[PDB]
């Protein structure tokens, strides 16, 4: 009934993976307690660093990153959900469920990807566990594994970029085309498709 309606959490970033040196690692920065607090609250006073986060919602953990000013990630994990900042939630300001794709406003302290206009095949997907998987571009939304894997090992980096050998962005994982459960190509949302959303 109407006086008893919840309202959903907001997306909480709990951590990030650190691409800044030669090592990729993942970070975490907000704990499960300070994370179900944060997501109530929308009050995030964690300072944000980096261009590849990692985010939670009470039931999900995903993947977000940062393009042109905007942290984007998939609308599978997010859905319409506000992300915390530090004076409370912020509205999405770009969402099409037609491209699996939401955006808010890039948290201050973060740092952006460039867009890639390298046109180069050879790319790499960064996973939420800091692998750095070689990926060939096999169309304008695919790419196939060099090296295949368990879709086990790709679950939950959707909203992860695929970056191109000078370290741009090229597009956001999406999904996983698995055949058996192994994972032999990646679908991924364009960094055009972004541009185009932007405008
Ligand atoms: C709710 O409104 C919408 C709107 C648009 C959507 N668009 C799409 C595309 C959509 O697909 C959903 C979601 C997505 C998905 O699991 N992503 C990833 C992820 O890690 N997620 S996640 O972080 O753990 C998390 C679950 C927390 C957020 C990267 C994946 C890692 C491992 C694969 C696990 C097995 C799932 C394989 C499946 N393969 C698949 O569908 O491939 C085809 C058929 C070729 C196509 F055609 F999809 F390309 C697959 O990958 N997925 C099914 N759901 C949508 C829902
Ligand atoms: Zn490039």
């Amino acid at each position: 009934h109407m006086a008893s309606m919840k309202k959903k959490g907001s997306v909480v970033i709990v951590g990030r993976i650190n691409l800044s040196g030669d090592t990729a690692y993942a970070q975490q920065t907000r704990g499960e307690e300070g994370c179900q607090e944060t997501s109530q609250t929308g009050r995030d006073k964690n300072q944000v660093e980096g261009e590849v986060q990692i985010v939670s919602t009470a039931t999900q953990t995903f993947l977000a990153t940062s393009i042109n000013g905007v942290l984007w990630t998939v609308y599978h994990g997010a859905g319409t959900r506000t992300i915390a900042s530090p004076k409370g939630p912020v509205t999405q300001m770009y969402t099409n469920v037609d491209k699996d794709l939401v955006g808010w406003q890039a948290p201050q302290g973060s740092r952006s990807l460039t867009p890639c206009t390298c046109g180069s095949s050879d790319l790499y997907l960064v996973t939420r566990h800091a692998d750095v998987i070689p990926v060939r571009r096999r169309g304008d939304s695919r790419g196939s594994l060099l090296s295949p894997r368990p879709i086990s090992y790709l679950k939950g980096s959707s909203g992860g970029p695929l970056l191109c050998p000078a370290g741009h962005a090229v597009g956001i994982f999406r999904a996983a085309v698995s055949t058996r459960g192994v994972a032999k190509a990646v679908a991924f949302i364009p960094v055009e498709s972004l541009e185009t959303t932007m405008r």
